[PDB]
């Protein structure tokens, strides 16, 4: 049997701020669909009571089953659920019927990072500054949490009300190697341990993507472009990666402090907060 | 500027068997669709004066572009179309016009191993050890070629006329992390070297893989089921997997042979197709 008794919270909460209520779907009007993932179709939705908008997505028990990520679900829901801070997007609760999976999200409503970025082409320092300000700030709170798998590419953050960084939890069920196999875990196995173990190396990473992002956010293009595979692997590992004319000295000093092949060599998150570049340009 | 001027066959074969002729869509009469990939539609397709039977693949320059997996499918066309092996999905040759590339490819009529193996259930041990011949046989072909990437997954794995496998090439443009970004390769650069490191960890994988193979064949699933991407981790990296109670004393020895975590302790080509398991049992 699969149990959708998740420890994860599934009170009905009071927004204008013994057994409890729980949530029901009744609890909700639904409007437009935001979008529609893998397996979820996320729906603008607004508790009745006190209004508030929010996210609602539907995920189907059957589908779940079929391609095997129902555990992972329940691992994603737990872990997001008892995350709480200003910039990682808000689980608040979920709740379930005999098809489907309910996830009560925040809503973010000025879309994400990386279409922000494809519009204005590249970002100014001081937005630069500011972004990696605020990931900067949520990532130390999620080692304090020693959450599993971290990931701050644009295409992961959304955007709040005020324009503040929503990280995301996007593509939770396709970490394995893409295929055309019903379940989404059995390509991993033909993973030997020499390579399974570059997955399991995650402590200074998250510094790494960071340097990444900040060039990314600068430039408008993530910094080792090659032409195939095997190309852009030596070129990360060996760090092979110039800046534009336009990129200043205080930039390229950060970026090139977190791109050390050396994971030792790269900053702490405290110094990356610290750096001067970070803030005379950050308004946070 | 684009160059579709491959280092790739593009004389027409005669297949009843000084600039020379060259390959052209009027060489071909059309039937039905085989398939759609992310980049490619199959077709079923004849070449006219000798009415060979062949798989016709066409691809959209406009949309390789964009999704930056041009120099990719280069690649993969180049190296591809100089094997040159009975068990090695053959790639004649490629020609394009205004807006397409042509892949000229050997038809296999049988589907794949994955569909095949979802069919049975599972493998009996002559079929199983004649399957890890013939891919110990083309694996040794490839390593005397030093091709990049290897993959015989059962997805991986088409079906000639009498049923011979043919390694195919699925999934050449999808070996970047899963996104919404536009093109196809950015999502590498968030890997640090210490995880790209893993990717390039690629010599003894393939004696790794032929053992993950010979059980998903005998059991039909992979031995490395877990819940959780890091549970899964664990299990492949320490090596814990169990066998149904039929699996016979010399399966379980090759595949235990196989799927030692230190590369230097697993055994070689040759060795698997001497090993007295396979020999007992493979018609080949
Ligand atoms: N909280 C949210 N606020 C606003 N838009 C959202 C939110 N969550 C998702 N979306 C939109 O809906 C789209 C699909 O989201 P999502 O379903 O999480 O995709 P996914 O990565 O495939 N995960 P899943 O569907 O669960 O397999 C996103 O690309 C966003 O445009
Ligand atoms: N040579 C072939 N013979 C028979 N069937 C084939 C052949 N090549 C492809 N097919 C079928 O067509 C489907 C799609 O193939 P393909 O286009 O190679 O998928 P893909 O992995 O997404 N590669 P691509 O489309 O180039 O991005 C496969 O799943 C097969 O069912
Ligand atoms: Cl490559
Ligand atoms: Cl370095
Ligand atoms: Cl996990
Ligand atoms: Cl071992």
């Amino acid at each position: 049997h699969m149990s959708y008794s998740y420890d994860a919270p599934s009170d009905f909460i009071n927004f204008s701020s013994s057994k409890k209520r729980q949530w029901a779907l009744e609890d909700f009007e639904i409007g437009r669909p935001l979008g529609k993932g893998k397996f979820g179709n996320v729906y603008l939705a607004r508790e009745k009571q006190s209004k508030f908008i929010l996210a609602l997505k539907v995920l189907f028990k059957a589908q779940l089953e079929k391609a095997g990520v129902e555990h992972q679900l329940r691992r994603e829901v737990e872990i997001q659920s008892h995350l709480r801070h200003p910039n990682i997007l808000r689980l608040y609760g979920y709740f379930h019927d005999a098809t489907r999976v309910y996830l009560i999200l925040e809503y973010a409503p000025l879309g994400t990072v990386y279409r922000e970025l494809q519009k204005l082409s590249k970002f100014d320092e001081q937005r630069t500054a500011t972004y990696i300000t605020e990931l900067a700030n949520a990532l130390s709170y999620c080692h304090s949490k020693r959450v599993i798998h971290r990931d701050i590419k644009p295409e992961n953050l959304l955007l709040g009300s005020a324009g503040e960084l929503k990280i995301a939890d996007f593509g939770w069920s396709v970490h394995a190697p893409s295929s055309r196999r019903t379940t989404l875990c059995g390509t991993l196995d033909y993973l030997p341990p020499e390579m399974i173990e570059g997955r399991m190396h995650d402590e200074k990473v998250d510094l790494w993507s960071l340097g990444v992002l900040c060039y990314e956010f600068l430039v408008g293009k993530p910094p080792f472009e090659a032409n195939t595979y095997q190309e852009t692997y030596k070129r990360i590992s060996r760090v092979e990666f110039t800046f534009p004319d336009f990129v200043t000295e205080g930039a390229r000093d950060l970026i090139s402090r977190l791109l050390k092949h050396n994971p030792s060599q790269r900053p702490m998150l405290r110094e990356v907060l610290e750096h001067p570049w970070i803030t005379a340009n950050s308004s946070k």
